[PDB]
């Protein structure tokens, strides 16, 4: 299976609470992104 | 109990992202819903 | 806004990956829920 491709790159955003994750796949500019929650520990 | 992820790729096709543990015998995964699309 | 991983984990007893952020006093994360099990 050739379909999942490396993720190159993850970045998490806590204003939108997405994170990012570039693919290594065609130009470049393709990404992979989901919903997460996001938080300060401790 | 968390595991260090020690490879992350993505699949346009089902979008899924597939993370490899570091544990047991190495196949383990956590697998997880995903958009997937092209910026710009 | 988007910001950088430093660490990335995940746990099959709670059913989560985090990816440790580096921002700020160093103490931010994400955290989403994925399904987890060993293939094969
Ligand atoms: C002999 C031995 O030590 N064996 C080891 C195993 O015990 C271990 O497996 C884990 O074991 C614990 C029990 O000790 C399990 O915890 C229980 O899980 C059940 C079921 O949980 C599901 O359903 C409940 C309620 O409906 C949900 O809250 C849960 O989230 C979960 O449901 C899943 O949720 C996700 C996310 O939303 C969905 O994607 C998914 O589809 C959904 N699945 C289903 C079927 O609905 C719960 O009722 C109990 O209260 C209790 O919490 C735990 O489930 C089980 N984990 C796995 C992945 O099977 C394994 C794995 O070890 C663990 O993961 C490793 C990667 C690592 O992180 C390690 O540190 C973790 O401990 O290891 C065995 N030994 N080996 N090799
Ligand atoms: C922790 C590794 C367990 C590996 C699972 C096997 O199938 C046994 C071996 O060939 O060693």
């Amino acid at each position: 299976a050739m379909a999942p491709v490396p993720v190159t790159k993850l970045v998490c955003d806590g204003d939108t609470y997405k994170c990012t994750a570039y693919l290594d796949f065609g130009d470049g500019r393709w990404v992979a992104q989901w919903d997460t929650n996001v938080f300060h520990t401790g």
